[PDB]
């Protein structure tokens, strides 16, 4: 997250870190057994880390649970990042408590102009590289579809939305991929892509989670 703030330990209790020997993407806990992340975060050998604040210090509220199964969307296209969504099943259920909690899936799509909370352990520099240890947060508004298509001509599908600041300076970035965009208390987005981070006229692009709730529900009913 570039231009954000330190969230405060365990104040984003649905945020997970995906670990393959190191943090490499975020995700969102949607019930005791399942995590939503980006398909472009797929790796074999994922351990889900819940209850994290500092990813490099065991502070006492973590749960580390191996994935048993990962399920990339059936129509994910890694060239265009259309349908950039994945489900990860945990080998055992998380113990839900004040610091490890699920985020609700949406019923309706979020409105343009809504301010959402984006969070992660990704890079905090627009130019250059600095990865934080503690969870960072950013409040960013959903942009109109037409502003998002103007920013990325021929690349935005109806399964993507933009959010952020066209003047630059505030954005998600590498290493935040897969993490949450929460708007009015629902998971509405997944950190997906963008041209650089926090660059003028190049806002972040997010997977539009409300288009996938029927897939998520039938998949979790079946696995
Ligand atoms: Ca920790």
């Amino acid at each position: 997250i570039v231009g954000g703030y330190t969230c405060g330990a365990n104040t984003v209790p649905y945020q997970v870190s995906l670990n393959s020997g190191y943090h490499f993407c975020g995700g969102s806990l949607i019930n005791s057994q399942w995590v939503v992340s980006a398909a472009h975060c797929y790796k074999s050998g994922i351990q889900v880390r819940l209850g994290e604040d500092n990813i490099n210090v065991v502070e006492g509220n973590e749960q580390f649970i191996s994935a048993s199964k990962s399920i990339v969307h059936p129509s994910y296209n890694s060239n265009t990042l259309n349908n950039d969504i994945m489900l990860i099943k945990l080998k055992s259920a998380a113990s839900l408590n004040s610091r490890v909690a699920s985020i609700s899936l949406p019923t309706s799509c979020a409105s343009a102009g809504t301010q959402c909370l984006i969070s992660g352990w990704g890079n905090t520099k627009s130019s250059g590289t600095s990865y934080p240890d503690v969870l960072k947060c950013l409040k960013a508004p959903i942009l109109s579809d037409s502003s998002c298509k103007s920013a990325y001509p021929g690349q935005i599908t109806s399964n993507m939305f933009c959010a952020g600041y066209l003047e630059g300076g505030k954005d998600s970035c590498q290493g935040d991929s897969g993490g949450p965009v929460v708007c009015s208390g629902k998971l509405q987005g997944i950190v997906s892509w963008g041209s650089g981070c926090a660059q003028k006229n190049k806002p972040g692009v997010y997977t539009k989670v409300c288009n996938y709730v029927s897939w998520i529900k039938q998949t979790i009913a079946s696995n």
